């Protein structure tokens, strides 16, 4: 019996984690077959049982060269694997270039995690322009919130093409629910920082803030899983590697990482995923950015913008550690953890029905 | 002294004609320098308007996949844009060049302006890829030169800030005016001989979705009208594709009432449109040009991105139904009341190049 | 003003000579534009004013590699030049591969010099199979004789697709009838013209023909031979090694078409395995002895203009002697009233066929 | 008679200007033949430089560029029968070309040798390039005694170091032999050039802000700003200053036009290495738009002052020089010569002749 062959295209850990619940749902349901094509991970592929049919070796590079290669070369594997529908996730240059490649072969596109907007043009670049381009290419939009759905309507998308499914990152969290020795019976702050526009001086300022807090509060601990880039590792290592209050880590497997987030007293991050995951475990989030495409957590008081100002990070972390009223004010946004299923029903409704 | 270096990227006759007025204005004004980069019939238009390309990427050929073409423009346009020290890039219309070039410009953080912005059919991926290209260019462009208020509205509906939209009108009107004051370059011996003191219908048809059977139906309609009306003449400049030429040639080449032509130089073509009693076309350009010369237009399509001419009664949808084409052409030839009902500016005054310049100056040649 | 863009594809001197009249006619008539694409000549291009738009550098080689490249690469130039119709000539692997390439792009094909058959399968190879393949690909067939038209009908071609136009090689002859040393050598002597090039005759059989020229030369001191040599070092060596000492023989480089037709006009008779020369020589009333065991030109055989002689030296000697001694046998091989292969207006008749087929509506 | 075939390798305007005097001297003297190989036309035409080969390598990752020059420059050096190669300055070309020459056992001379900031990999890769070229070169043409000292400190034998001065002074003299005049005529004109990559974005914005404040405060003051050919540099200046008719933003100027303008300027703001050498030689005070320089000679002699990208300090420092004629004359003090007399090409030739056209 005919399965809808659903192309799944990603290049990065974040995309893979958010797409994994949808791949698993597509694999479980007999009406669909997931066909994974990567542009890049093996740790996450193993954890969720993702088996790529093809790996283009494109990402290492100028944005134009990367986009050129994906547009040029993704058509063939999509045609060879007899893909009926392609799903791309998020704001990546892969999601955009893959969606354009799909459109060139008249393969309909669905967009997982659609409608997030900062409101500031080409800020960040190229993520903000990618979302707006994918938005025009996609036939179907899986919005994580009503706010996100509104942003799509404002860019001319028909209401019938938008499903508020919530975020699959919540599904993924639920599927995974020396580090213990280090955290056991201590107040532990979890920090991740990776955004390219923060590399160098601004990361130094955040590392300085962690240092000031550490000396001021001998019982305080930090765990910092480092983004796999030698420039990011060097700024943190050169600022914090001597302080035994800080445990610098290699990237953690998603299970180990979500477990650690569960034990943390609060979370400092510029991650989009962590901004969605941490509030769901009732951990206050201080966002190491000047803007966010996740204003829901800001408005609800789950999360506060803090940027890369060391004085403000120190103040804000202290406030939450000392004053339990301010702490509880940031605990009670992004879906129930059944988003994969709601995506499937949207796909079934759109491409597995007749009038 | 520092000039705003304005990149001008096109691949096709239609783009070149619409961009020519803007290139000329940029060349005349000392504050700007036009830098033409082509991705490509064109040398004729380049010569007529004095366009001198700085670079010609040899990317577009007849039998190429859309993905391969887009891939090459995205891959290769960056370097010439950087080497020529381009500050701002202008793309025109709905072409896959305009989209791929705009994306390439954006990758190098070169701001983009879109000439002829906001035209919409309202039907998704219809036609493909023109409708999706417009929507993609719309998100890439910092500045939008809309030809009408209707077009400006369509941009607002896709989330564009009002301050980024100028209603400049269509540069195709500028271009028309620049070739109507040029009778020597417009003189065509055999065309004049064929039309002089005869009722002449002008027909152009080129849209890919109409190739084969539908063009055959339109050629059948021209045949029926010709035999029924011995004094009636048709001039049909053929799109340079052998499959388009074969359908018209095989249906009409024996009728001496029909003159099948090679593509005509823009001057010769506008002159002919001026002498025509009415126009049958699926062309976007001709739908803008013909009403401006007070020629009724029958549009050989099921939809248009140009509803202004429909609403004003300048133009009527006719599709590729031979019965309806015959009826509609007859109506206009016999009944002078129906004819005058399709004549009276829908698409601007012919000063759009200048209005574009003032938008560029305002946006990228001013400081707080 | 709409011109039918007519692709002209060739790789060799023989194709170029036969296509030149058609190119000239297409250039003269305003309804058509010739678009030449070569797979290779400069001498012939200059003589007839042929100006190639593209030169693919394909022919120098295994048949499969050559065909593969033409099939692979000729489509693009045909599309770029906006060709409406492609013309190929004769039995060459270029004519076949080009016709297939044209057909892949849905470009209709016309075949110049269509329907010649030996009647023996894959003999010669690949010429005989090329003709039969081109025959199925072509929409339009310019047959040079009624016999050739019949052969096309027998392979299932519709009568309406066959025009008996005659051979353009006769047009080409007339266009060059409008050399110091050659005249000096022939002046007041009985001169035999010999050309031999067929690959299946290389080595021993050419040696036998060169032996026959030697025997005839020693036996008949007043007899002269002019032998323009095919441009291949193996062909040049067999003739040079057998005849370079005999001052009765003038071995030549390939001659410009004008010089060659002039020489054929002065010759008393012609020995050849050439298809072109078998068409040209009878038209100048020169008896032809064909250095082959078969011909695709049986019209000259039937009319007595030409006789099969093969590569048997005894028979060549006998047959050349017969014609030189006995003026009754000589006149029996001249029919200067009758034309086997057309009147020299074939280019025009091809144009009217193209106009009728692709520049009219029902 | 045998000419020493001297390879001349460059990829950029700055290298070409500094190498031009040496090429001309090599062309004039019959004992030498210059063989130009570029890795990159106005400058070539102006000085009559005729490249024998143009590798099309520079447009890109540093590793890919270096890899290509190391890989491919050997052949043209061998084909042109080069005996000795000269590289100039701190460019990745000068380094990769010098390494390529060394692989073919072609001796290397370094034009403009020994300039040091003293701060490691700052800037990158210029500072490491100088130290690598320094170990590859057999012969070092130092522009000052300070520079010669830096070479001795990195283990170079004293006999391999000639203090020749800077060829940029020669080049200036070779070009001192309409709208710009109209704009400057009878006005106090500041010349500003700024191009260093580490200053792109915010810091350039701060410098453009300083030009704006000075302009509004001093209606008679004029600025001419020839813009580095990069669209990000052009945008920051255009977006800050294009409305102020006291500022004339320019395209890159031909070397002659540029030196003429510098001659008419009252003072010079720059992060350029070349301009820091040229402007003092025309007695124009220089405010250096950087936090460090490889040219401390002008700092020490008072010809030039570090100013960085702080708008308050640029405003103060430009004002000081415009108002107080004592501070102005303190930055022209005739007597000390920081970067040579303009005869450096000749002194280079005598070093080449001495080293590779003599026998014991
Ligand atoms: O050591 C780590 C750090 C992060 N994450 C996961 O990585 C995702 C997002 O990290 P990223 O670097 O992608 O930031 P983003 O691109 O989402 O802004 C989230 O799902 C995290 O739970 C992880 O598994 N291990
Ligand atoms: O023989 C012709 C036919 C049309 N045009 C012009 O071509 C443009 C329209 O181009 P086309 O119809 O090929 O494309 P479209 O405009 O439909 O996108 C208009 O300005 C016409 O006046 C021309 O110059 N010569
Ligand atoms: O030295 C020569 C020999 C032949 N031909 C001409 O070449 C053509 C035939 O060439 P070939 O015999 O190689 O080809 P074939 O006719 O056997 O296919 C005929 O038109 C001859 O008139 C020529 O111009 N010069
Ligand atoms: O518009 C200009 C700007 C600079 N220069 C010259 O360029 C050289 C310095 O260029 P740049 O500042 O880019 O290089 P740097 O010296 O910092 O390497 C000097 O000799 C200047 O005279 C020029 O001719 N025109
Ligand atoms: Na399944
Ligand atoms: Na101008
Ligand atoms: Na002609
Ligand atoms: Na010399």
């Amino acid at each position: 019996h005919m399965a809808l062959r659903v192309g799944i295209v990603y290049g990065t850990r974040p995309e893979a984690i958010k797409l994994a619940p949808l791949v698993l749902a597509l694999d479980a349901d007999p009406g669909f077959e997931p066909v994974i094509i990567t542009t890049g991970l093996d740790e996450i592929n193993e954890l969720f049982g993702l088996r790529p049919r093809h790996n283009l070796d494109i990402m290492r590079q100028r944005l134009s060269a990367m986009a050129s290669r994906i547009v040029g070369e993704l058509g063939d594997p999509l045609l060879d694997e007899l893909v009926d529908v392609a799903v791309v996730q998020g704001d990546t240059s892969t999601a955009f270039a893959a969606a354009y490649a799909a459109a060139c072969e008249r393969i309909p596109v669905a967009h997982l995690e659609a409608g997030l907007r900062t409101g500031d043009r080409f800020e960040p670049f190229p993520e903000e322009i990618n979302r707006r381009l994918i938005t025009q290419l996609a036939d179907l939009h899986f919005a994580p919130t009503a706010d996100a759905a509104g942003n799509l309507l404002a860019e001319g998308v028909r209401s019938d093409d938008v499903y508020v499914t919530g975020n699959t990152v919540i599904d993924a969290m639920h599927l995974v629910l020396e580090l213990d020795a280090f955290t056991e019976g201590r107040q532990t702050v979890l920090l991740t920082m990776h955004r390219r526009e923060s590399w160098g001086i601004p990361m130094g300022r955040v590392a300085a803030a962690v240092a000031e807090l550490c000396r001021s509060r001998p019982t305080l601990r930090f765990v910092i899983p480092l983004h796999p880039n030698p420039e990011v590792r060097r700024v943190f290592r050169s600022h914090l590697s001597s302080l035994t209050q800080v445990l610098l880590c290699e990237p953690l497997r998603y299970s180990e990482f979500i477990r650690l987030m569960h034990r943390a007293v609060l979370v400092l991050t510029d991650s989009g995923g962590v901004q969605e995951e941490a509030p769901t475990l009732g951990k206050p989030v201080l966002v190491l950015r000047d803007r966010t495409e996740r204003p829901e957590g800001i408005a609800a008081g789950c999360a506060r913008l803090v940027g890369t100002d060391p004085a403000l990070i120190v103040k804000e972390v202290g406030r939450l550690l000392d004053d339990p009223e301010a702490y509880e004010a940031m605990r009670r946004c992004y879906g129930e953890g059944d988003a994969a299923a709601r995506c499937l029903e949207a796909l079934r409704e759109r491409w597995l029905s007749s009038p």
